[PDB]
């Protein structure tokens, strides 16, 4: 790819992190939060 | 900004309208869609 759709792809990966910290702190079971934002389970306990 | 920074935001805007569209599909209430994705009402709407 290009380096402008690699610089859209680490926007979109620290999004989902980021939304799936809220979701973690907020009580959401983790297997919504992982349906939700596309994360594995060892990105979500990284 | 820069142009990387830029296409980063773009990257992560992207992302949070697509978490969006599948919390609204499965039933999410849209104060709590708006909580987590920081996305505004008339962004859920378009």
């Amino acid at each position: 790819m290009t380096i402008a759709e690699r610089l859209r792809q680490e926007g979109e990966q620290s999004k989902a992190l980021h939304i799936a910290k809220i979701m973690l702190e907020s009580g959401v079971p983790l297997a919504d939060i992982m349906r939700f934002t596309g994360l594995s389970e060892e990105e979500l306990a990284a």
